[PDB]
Parts: structure tokens; C-alpha cells; sequence
DNA sequence: TCAGTAAGCAGTCCGCG
DNA sequence: GCGGACTGCTTAC
């Protein structure tokens, strides 16, 4: 085995590092690793480090850490610069794995546990930790196992011992149903006292010390709560013992409106999996409660409970355990799913930094870059203050709002990305600036070509176009990478559909599902056996399918935001590389491309169709053009195809054999008339969008900018089964838009693009008379509640009061005295619902914690006073006017000549 | 929410004879 | 009532 890291950190003058040796055993060492930085010399002192710009260096290796940072403050003081990473650990990690690391998850102990903490007076604070942890399910992945650590006697209660029998029963017979799989993975200890609790989880802690930390909001509670618990009945020193190195640290976490503390555990990497699944899920969610979360990712039921959780223990221990447990494997079964703890660990090792710094993409690239400079003996620049400045970013085209029946859709693969690699944009390849004209000017191909010798952009920068720079070569490898995932994601995608197609025909037999690699197109023979199988085979098939295709979307689409996450970090003051001509280099060379290829299309479809000046991109936003296909199909007709899948080929063809090749030309100019280094703007076909032939549907709708919604047939090459909608923009698409109205706007949107008018106007009419039986958390708004106390005046709004902040301050004061009700968290999300005049709120809205029951203190007087024509109007009615005025038709039926005869 | 720009809509405040 | 200046929030890239 070759080694690998596990956790690395600096304390005072050593380095500790847990690591798997080369015979696959986790160890520990301190090392006295003696840093190297660099000063600029004279041209006459040889040497074989440089700078990224070619100027010599001598290398100054001291006696410890400490004399290195004192060093590059004596540097400053002086006016010179320091270089070399001033991050000593990577230094160290790149030393110490110069190669490229191959790890074994089997070997990393990955930890995930929750806790439970009984409290009568509220939230228990994480700071104050003033009340016994009753219960710690802490599950390990090296052993296989769920231990519970059960309190059985607390100043809140004593109960009996947790009946694993009961727990594995359904609910239906009084159980807790935890999951069958699970049960002989469960080992229970109880305990007499929390003392003696704590101490035995110490102990074992120490046995299986976590490499990687995680669980649901463990770095906002569970680890505070566990370490300031034991600080305040142990001491300190005991609290330490958290860190295989005893040292901790409390980090002051501030953000806009205030901070909070966490607690730093050296040696240990906590993954917190409500942050990674903020960052890496790509969803907005209205709650990131566990509950919602998991209904949402896996279609679990929602762990019901009887009363308040702080009664829970008292009232049923039994269920109290049983669902700390379930809560637990929980987040195992999302991490099965959307694997982000796998992500976390493959990035972490390329870029060779702490795996925590996953969430950090300066931090990354900064590792990345100093990794392979490092391999070419170059020497990386000091890190320089930087003052914030706004700077231009991508052109977005103003859409004429309009009906749209037949639309394709072009856009370029990797864009900003494959603009840096074209131009060769890097620190260390700019060779100059030209006179700039205006945009405008290159657009429409007017303007002197900026250079005979260098690559460029119309921002006015040159690179050079001898050799790669290192952000171009390292963003490459990545990009690569990306491409490989998204290819298996994409077969996933089209096996899924094969396998949709065949479960309109399933076969009335007993079978089994194929064993197959779904990250592959399946071949004739997959095929010809999946045509031949059961309903039941066939779904099991079809969740595999998808459940592949998940993980190659986490994998590609975490990579594609870690490269468009390096373009903008070259426009972030902190990382080492800033550089504002850099960044827009890029933006604008992205501006020009679009518009270029816009005059492109717009001249090769005029030429086709034997026009002048028809505008045929009718929308583009940064790297994509929406192409009117109307007149293409008119050109054949319609009543010459035989079903709506022969024009999708017509029209699938048409741009693969037609339109590409004329893009491709179209940029091989822009290329050369930039002078770049090499061509990589590649736009290909994205959607095929229409109406079902024959149908009163009207394919497709553009409201304005960021703002539309198609019919697609063909996404990518991946022909559906059933035709998708693609809305973007829209209020269906919005978490702050009620649930059951998201869902009546996409019905409006299906019928208006699929069916038609009179469909719509049936819907809106059946909808607007049933609405108020709509449960109140189906139909409430969603929102963000930053700065609350800003516009707390006594209890009551200040001046410019936001809507749902107000809500807030209503139901502070309805709640007023309860230390029991929940209480809004500032900068959390919160339902909110219109309240009518006259209620005894006092206001006109009212707002609580999303992802809950509003408390029964106040349920029945809220159902009561909803204002349920506000909410329809408002949520509902004025997005759909906005939609039907575009589209140019009406939700609700005109009058006319024939309203005039029989009944 | 510790960890690039463009740009939409809701709502406040208040003008607009 | 609509719109402009503004805050706040949320998407699309
Ligand atoms: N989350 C983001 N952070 C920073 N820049 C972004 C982000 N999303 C998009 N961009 C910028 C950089 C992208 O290259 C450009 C176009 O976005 P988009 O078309 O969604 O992806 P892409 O062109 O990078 O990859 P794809 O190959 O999937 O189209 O907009
Ligand atoms: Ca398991
Ligand atoms: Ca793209
Ligand atoms: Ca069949
Ligand atoms: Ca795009």
C-alpha cells in the first residue's frame, strides 16, 4: 500500500499528522518540519528556483515554523515580498506525498452521530450546555455499527432500558420500525448516570477516534454541546480529549449580521452534513430540517411523535431512542445516495489540503497551483491585500415576451473554463494590453485585430502563446475529470429512459433484475432481456438507474463548480491569484462569444431561408442561444410528419448536420480573429422544444430575462419517454413559492405548452374554487429572515419593515411569556401567511419556523384568520397573469357571439 | 448564512397635480 | 395604482 493522510495540523512548532501506513495501519507522529521561503536574489547567485514570472530566488530554510512566520512579518516590515506557502501544513502534506494519492475509504473511519438533549426552559444552548445529554447514537465505519449510549437516569426522568424488539416492530404494532437492515448493527448500552455516560464514550472515542466528523448540524451543536458538556462537569482538559492531540479551539464564525461560535477539534475533520448538502445538492430547500430533508432525498415517512420533544423522553424513552437512532441512519442513507462525503474525499486528496477545505474552492486551488508549480521547482507569489471592487460580468439578451412553438436551444460546454484554456489566461502569461475598441465593434467584426504575436480578449488583455500557463493546465485536468462523470451520467440518464419505454409493455412473470453497469448505454442484448421483464424487475432496474445517475451528477457537477469557482476566485481579494484583469478577460471574451455566435446564426438561417434580418436567437443568457425553429419546420410542414418523434429527429438532425458546422466556423473566426491559442468554444445542441403534433399547445412561453418555460422532448441527446417541462425562473421554481401553488403553476404551464388554452382555463377555474381546502403549510410563503432586531422597535415594525419580518415580530408578541414555543432563529428560513383584518394578531401577516406545525398556542386562531383570497392573489393569480399575458392567451374565458343562443 | 456577476419579483415609502 | 429608489431575497448563469 502506498501511504496516505488522514488529518494534518500545526500546533506551535510540530506538525500532527494521523495517516495510513504503508501496511494499511492508522498511526500518528509529530513531526519538527522545518519550512522553506523565498526571497528574490540577483541574476549572478545560481540557483534553481523561480518565480512564476522567470525571476531567480534563494530558498531560506528555517529552524521552525515560528522563525518562518516571523520572518514574513520582519519581510513586511521591511517593503519585500515573502514567498513560498505561508501554509505551513500544506507545505508540509506536499513534502511529505510527492506523488499522486491513491486512498482506501475502507481504511478512513468516518463518524456520524447525534445527540439528544432533554430541556424544559427552550433551546439547550451549545455555550451554556446546562442540561444532561440523555442520549448519543454514534455510528462507525470501520466497525459496521450504531452504539447507543443510553441515559436512564436524569434530574428529567427515570425510564427503562430501550426494548430493541419493540424498536424493530412496526408502527402499526406499537413499534418504531427502525430499518430491518439495521438492527444487528445496533449496540445498546445503558447507563445509570450521565457521568459515567460520558466517561465511557470518552473512552470509546478514544478507541475509535473519527478521521472524518459528521451528522446533521453536529458543528452548530452536537460537538459544542458534547465539549462544553464535559467541560462544565469534568473540566477542561477532560473536554480536550475530543482531539487525538488534546487541542481544541473555539472559532468565532462571523457573518454579516452577527456570529456564533464553533468548537475547532485539531486532528479531527468535520464534515457537517447539512453544510455539505447546502453546498454540494444544488437545491434551494423552504426547511433543512432532518425530517425534510429526508422525505424529500429518500421518500421516508416523517418521524411522528406525540407533544413536545422536551416531554419525549418522559412520555415514550422507548421511540425517543428508537428515533435517535433512525436520525442517524438517516444521513448514512442520504450520503448513500448523493455521496458527498466521496466527493469531499477526492478532491481533498488531488488538492492535498485538509478534507474540511472542501469548502473552500480558494483554498483548493491555491493547494492545486503551489502542488504543481512546486513540481517544476516555481515558486508561488506572496498572498497581497486587495481592496473590493465591482467588476462586469456576462451578457444576458432582453427576450421579446412572446408565445415561442418551436425552439432549440445551443450552449457551450465548460465556458469559462474553456475561455481560460483558448485565451491562456493565467498570472503568469500576460505579455501585454492593446488599444481596446468597443464591444460592439468586435461583435460585428469591425474592429482592427488586437494582435499579430499574442492570444486575446476584448477586455484589452494579451497572453502569452508559447506555453500553457498553470491555471490553464491545472483547470484542464479538472475539467477532464468532469467530463468523464457527466458521460456516465448521461448514459444513466438515456438507460433510465430505455427502461421507462419498456415499463409501458411489462411482462406477467417472476424475475429478477439484470445485473448491469448503468453508467454505460446499455447494449442490444441488455435491451432485447429488458423488454422480456417484470413490472417489479423493471422499477428495481429504473432506482438503480437513477440512483446511478445521482452519483454521476454530485461527481460532474461538483467538479464543473469547482473549475468555474477558480474564474471566480481570480475576481476574490483573498485568494493569491486575483487579478481583476484576469477575471474580466474572461467575463468579457464570454460577452463577445455570445454575441458573436448570435450574428453567426442569425446570417446562416437568414441564408437558408432566403431572408434578410429575421431574428432567429430570440434569447441568450452567457453561453447559450435559444433558436425560433418555426420556420424550419414550416418548411417541410406539418402534416408531413407521422408523430411528434419524427420532427424531434428532423430537428435533431438538423442541428447536429447543419447548424453545428456553421457554429463550429462561426468560432474557428472569432479563434483566429482573437488570435487564441487554441479552439475550445464547443456549443452544441441542448434542447429539442415543441408542442405535441397536433395538439393546441403552445410549445414554449419567454416572460424576460432568466424567465421561461419549454416543452422538451431531447435533452442532451436523451430523448424522454414522456415529454419534461423546463422552467426556469419561474415562481414553480422559487423556494420561497407555497408548495401547493408551485405545483398548480406547473399544471398551468403542462397545459398551456402541451394542451392549450381551454385546458388551462378548465384548471384555473377547478382551482381557484378548492384551494381553501389546501392545508395552511401547503399554501404559506417561505422566506429567509435576516436582521430581525434591525427592525425590532419594542416588539412592534420600524420603518421599511420587510413583509415577512413583520410576520416575525406578529408572532413574537402572540407567543410572548412561552420559554416552551419555538422560537424563530435568526437567519433561518420561516413560513408566512396573510392574516385578515381584524384579527387578534394585531397585524397582517404572521410568520413562523418552516418545516413545522406552527405551535398550538396559536394554531387554531391562525387557521382562522388566513387570508386566503390575499394568498391566492398574490402567490397564485399574479405569476399566472404574468404568464398567460406573455404567452399572449387568457386563464379565464372571453366572452362571445355564441354566449347568445341555446340554454 | 464562513467557505464570481446579472437580474428577476415582493414589498416599503412616497411621489405623481 | 403605478413607478422609481431602495432593501431583501432568490434565482440563472
Ligand atoms: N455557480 C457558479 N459559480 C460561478 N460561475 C458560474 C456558476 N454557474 C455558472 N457560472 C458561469 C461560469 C460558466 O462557465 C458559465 C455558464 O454556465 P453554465 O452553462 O451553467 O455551465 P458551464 O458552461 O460552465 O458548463 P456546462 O458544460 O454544464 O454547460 O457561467
Ligand atoms: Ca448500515
Ligand atoms: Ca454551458
Ligand atoms: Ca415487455
Ligand atoms: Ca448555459
Amino acid at each position: 500500500m502506498k501511504e496516505f493522510y488522514l488529518t494534518v495540523e500545526q500546533i506551535g512548532d510540530s506538525i500532527f499528522e494521523r495517516y495510513i501506513d504503508s501496511n494499511g495501519r492508522e498511526r500518528t507522529r509529530e513531526v519538527e518540519y522545518k519550512p522553506s521561503l523565498f526571497a528574490h536574489c540577483p541574476e549572478s547567485q545560481a540557483t534553481k528556483y523561480f518565480d512564476i514570472y522567470g525571476k531567480p530566488c534563494t530558498r531560506k530554510l528555517f529552524a521552525n515554523m515560528r522563525d518562518a512566520s516571523q520572518w514574513i512579518k520582519r519581510m513586511e516590515d521591511i517593503g519585500l515580498e515573502a514567498l513560498g506557502m505561508d501554509d505551513f501544513k500544506l507545505a508540509y502534506l506536499s513534502d511529505t506525498y510527492n506523488y499522486e494519492i491513491k486512498y482506501d475509504h475502507t481504511k478512513i473511519r468516518v463518524a456520524n452521530f447525534d445527540i439528544e438533549v432533554t430541556s424544559p426552559d427552550g433551546f439547550p444552548e451549545p455555550s451554556q450546555a446546562k442540561h444532561p445529554i440523555d442520549a448519543i447514537t454514534h455510528y462507525d465505519s470501520i466497525d459496521d455499527r450504531f452504539y447507543v449510549f443510553d441515559l436512564l437516569n436524569s434530574p428529567y426522568g427515570n425510564v427503562e432500558e430501550w426494548s430493541i424488539e419493540i424498536a424493530a416492530k412496526l408502527q402499526e404494532q406499537g413499534g418504531d420500525e427502525v430499518p430491518s437492515e439495521i438492527i444487528d448493527k445496533i449496540i445498546y448500552m445503558p447507563f445509570d448516570n450521565e457521568k459515567e455516560l460520558l466517561m465511557e464514550y470518552l473512552n470509546f472515542w478514544q478507541q475509535k477516534t473519527p478521521v472524518i466528523l459528521t451528522g446533521w448540524n453536529v458543528e452548530s451543536f452536537a460537538i459544542p454541546y458534547v465539549y462544553n458538556r464535559i467541560k462544565n462537569i469534568f473540566g477542561e482538559s477532560t473536554a480536550k480529549r475530543l482531539s487525538p492531540h488534546r487541542k481544541t479551539r473555539v472559532k468565532v464564525i462571523e457573518n454579516m449580521y452577527g456570529s456564533r461560535e464553533i468548537i475547532t477539534l485539531f486532528g479531527i475533520s468535520v464534515l457537517d452534513y447539512i453544510d455539505l448538502y447546502k453546498k454540494f445538492s444544488f437545491t434551494n430547500q423552504p426547511s433543512y430540517s432532518l425530517d425534510y430533508i429526508s422525505e424529500f432525498e429518500l421518500n421516508v415517512g416523517k418521524l411522528k411523535y406525540d407533544g413536545p420533544i422536551s416531554k419525549l423522553r418522559e412520555s415514550n424513552h422507548q421511540r425517543y431512542i428508537s428515533y435517535n437512532i433512525i436520525a442517524v441512519y438517516r444521513v448514512l442513507q442520504i450520503d448513500a445516495k448523493r455521496q458527498f462525503i466521496n466527493l469531499s474525499l477526492d478532491m481533498g486528496y488531488y488538492a492535498k489540503i485538509q478534507i474540511q477545505s472542501v469548502f473552500s474552492p480558494i483554498k483548493t486551488w491555491d493547494a492545486i497551483i503551489f502542488n504543481s508549480l512546486k513540481e517544476q521547482n516555481k515558486v508561488i507569489p506572496q498572498g497581497r491585500s486587495h481592496p473590493v471592487q465591482p467588476y462586469p460580468g456576462a451578457f444576458v439578451k432582453e427576450p421579446i415576451p412572446n408565445r415561442y412553438k418551436y425552439v432549440m436551444s445551443f450552449d457551450l460546454t465548460s465556458l469559462y473554463p474553456s475561455i481560460i484554456r483558448q485565451v491562456n489566461i493565467s498570472p503568469e502569461t500576460i505579455a501585454g494590453t492593446f488599444k481596446v475598441a468597443p464591444l460592439h465593434d468586435y461583435i460585428n467584426a469591425v474592429a482592427e485585430r488586437p494582435s499579430d504575436v499574442y492570444s486575446c480578449s476584448p477586455n484589452g488583455m494579451m497572453y502569452y502563446k508559447d506555453r500553457d500557463g498553470v491555471v490553464p493546465t491545472e483547470i484542464t485536468k479538472v475539467f477532464n475529470q468532469r467530463k468523464e462523470h457527466k458521460g456516465y451520467m448521461l448514459a444513466a440518464q438515456r438507460n433510465g429512459e430505455i427502461i421507462k419505454e419498456a415499463l409501458h409493455n411489462p411482462n406477467l412473470s417472476v424475475d429478477e433484475p439484470l445485473d448491469v453497469d448503468y453508467r454505460f448505454d446499455f447494449s442490444d442484448e441488455i435491451k432485447e432481456k429488458i423488454k422480456k421483464l417484470s413490472a417489479k424487475s423493471l422499477n428495481e432496474m429504473l432506482f438503480r438507474a437513477q440512483r446511478t445517475e445521482v452519483a454521476g451528477m454530485t461527481a460532474q457537477i461538483n467538479r464543473k463548480l469547482l473549475i468555474n469557482s477558480l474564474a471566480g476566485a481570480l475576481g476574490n481579494v483573498w485568494f493569491r491569484y486575483y487579478d481583476l484583469r484576469n477575471a474580466t478577460a474572461i467575463t468579457t471574451f464570454g460577452q463577445m462569444a455570445l454575441q458573436w455566435i448570435e450574428r453567426k446564426v442569425n446570417e446562416y438561417l437568414n441564408e437558408v431561408c432566403g431572408t434578410e434580418g429575421e431574428a432567429f436567437v430570440l434569447y441568450g443568457d452567457t453561453d447559450s442561444i435559444y433558436v425560433s425553429a418555426d420556420k424550419i419546420i414550416d418548411k417541410v410542414g406539418e402534416s408531413k410528419f407521422r408523430d411528434t418523434n419524427h420532427w424531434v429527429d428532423f430537428l435533431d438532425k438538423f442541428a447536429r448536420e447543419r447548424m453545428e458546422p456553421a457554429i463550429d466556423r462561426g468560432f474557428r473566426e472569432m479563434c483566429e480573429y482573437m488570435n487564441n491559442k487554441q479552439h475550445l468554444m464547443f456549443m452544441d445542441r441542448e434542447a429539442i422544444a415543441g408542442p405535441p403534433l397536433g395538439s393546441k399547445g403552445i410549445g414554449g412561453f419567454w416572460t424576460g430575462k432568466k424567465r421561461y418555460a419549454l416543452n422538451v422532448w431531447d435533452m442532451e441527446g436523451t430523448r424522454y419517454a414522456e415529454p419534461k417541462l423546463k422552467i426556469m425562473g419561474l415562481e414553480t421554481q422559487k423556494s420561497s413559492t407555497p408548495k401547493a401553488v408551485q405545483k398548480a403553476l406547473k399544471e398551468c404551464i403542462r397545459r398551456m405548452l402541451q394542451e392549450g388554452e381551454e385546458s388551462l382555463q378548465e384548471y384555473f377555474k377547478e382551482f381557484e374554487k378548492e384551494f381553501r381546502q389546501l392545508n395552511y403549510i401547503s399554501i404559506a410563503s417561505v422566506s429567509s429572515a435576516n436582521n430581525i432586531a434591525k427592525y425590532d422597535v419594542g416588539g412592534f415594525p420600524g420603518p421599511k419593515c420587510p413583509f415577512h419580518i413583520r410576520g416575525i415580530l406578529t408572532y413574537n408578541r402572540a407567543i410572548k411569556g412561552n420559554i416552551d414555543a419555538p422560537q424563530v432563529v435568526e437567519g433561518e428560513k420561516v413560513y408566512v401567511l396573510p392574516l385578515r383584518e381584524g384579527n387578534p394578531f394585531g397585524d397582517k401577516c404572521i410568520a413562523w419556523p418552516s418545516g413545522t406545525e406552527i405551535t398550538d398556542l396559536i394554531k387554531d386562531d391562525v387557521l382562522h384568520w388566513m387570508d386566503y383570497t390575499v394568498l391566492l392573489e398574490k402567490t397564485f393569480i399574479k405569476p399566472l397573469e404574468g404568464f398567460t399575458s406573455a404567452a399572449k392567451l387568457d386563464y379565464e374565458k372571453k366572452a362571445s357571439l355564441f354566449d347568445m343562443f341555446d340554454f
